[PDB]
């Protein structure tokens, strides 16, 4: 299997392996699933990259995160041949638990098993735990790659802090960069530089990437992610990204 899932079963397993490679294979591409949007921030603000600062911290805060998806290559675009991705599935109660029906519907449709969520769903704070002490943060030999990537990282500073995010926007950056001091935001360089709309699969399709795996699944998502992101590299920047894109984040 291409896709290797991961659950509170197998997750210390898991992560040994992912360890093993990260030398070897240092670009991170990732993914992640979580209930949805269900609030808006009140008031005015102080501009639109302060209203999307607070819309993102809100919803954080108080929505889980469903599934996480990381796919590891190396820097010119290789797959482990022990693993396309990781989609590691984590802990959810449908009852107990805050979301939008809507994206409880359409995660279900798209292959989601809410029992064994609520089963054998990882924890967060073990999972960051792990993360922390991984060698895939904190360490600028790796790259990190995402799509719209407030979201991605600010559920990931969330678990390893432990703690509610920045009251402003530019501790959120600063942390970040601490974290994942080498990133690139993909919709940052397709729109804000390439003046290109389209979402993740759109830009998927008329580049003729072929999807691993179900839609809006992290771990499928996240190869998806690796694979476009090396199609660009290459198509339109003659093999290396232009580095003044390096940490830039789409619509903040
Ligand atoms: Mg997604
Ligand atoms: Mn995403």
């Amino acid at each position: 299997s291409p896709i290797r899932d991961v659950w509170s079963t197998n997750l210390q397993q898991e992560m040994n392996l992912i360890m093993s490679l990260i030398e070897r294979y240092p670009v991170v591409s990732m993914d992640t699933e979580f209930p949805g949007v269900v609030a808006r921030p009140l008031g005015v603000f102080k501009s639109s990259d302060d209203y999307h600062y607070q819309t993102l911290r809100a919803n954080v805060d108080s929505l889980k995160i469903i599934q996480i998806g990381l796919a590891l290559s190396d820097e010119e675009g290789n797959a482990p041949v022990e693993a396309c991705t990781w989609q590691f599935n984590f802990t959810f109660n449908l009852q107990d638990d805050m979301y939008a029906p809507e994206s409880i519907e359409l995660l279900t449709k798209s292959g989601i098993d809410f029992k064994k969520h609520q089963e054998v769903g990882i924890e967060p704070a073990d999972f960051a735990e792990l993360l922390i002490g991984s060698g895939l943060v904190l360490q600028e030999e790796v790259t990190w790659i995402t799509f719209h990537s407030g979201y991605d990282f600010a559920y990931l500073l969330k678990a390893m802090t432990q703690i509610p995010l920045p009251a402003e926007y530019e501790e959120f950056y600063k942390i970040l960069c601490i974290y994942f001091p080498k990133n690139y935001d993909i919709k940052y360089i397709m729109k804000s530089v390439l003046n290109n709309s389209k979402g993740l699969q759109d830009i998927a399709d008329d580049l003729q990437i072929h999807r691993i795996g179900p839609q809006h699944q992290a771990g499928s998502d996240a190869l998806l992610t690796a694979r476009i992101f090396f199609e660009i590299r290459s198509r339109y920047f003659d093999g290396s990204i232009d580095s003044r894109m390096l940490n830039q984040l789409y619509g903040l």
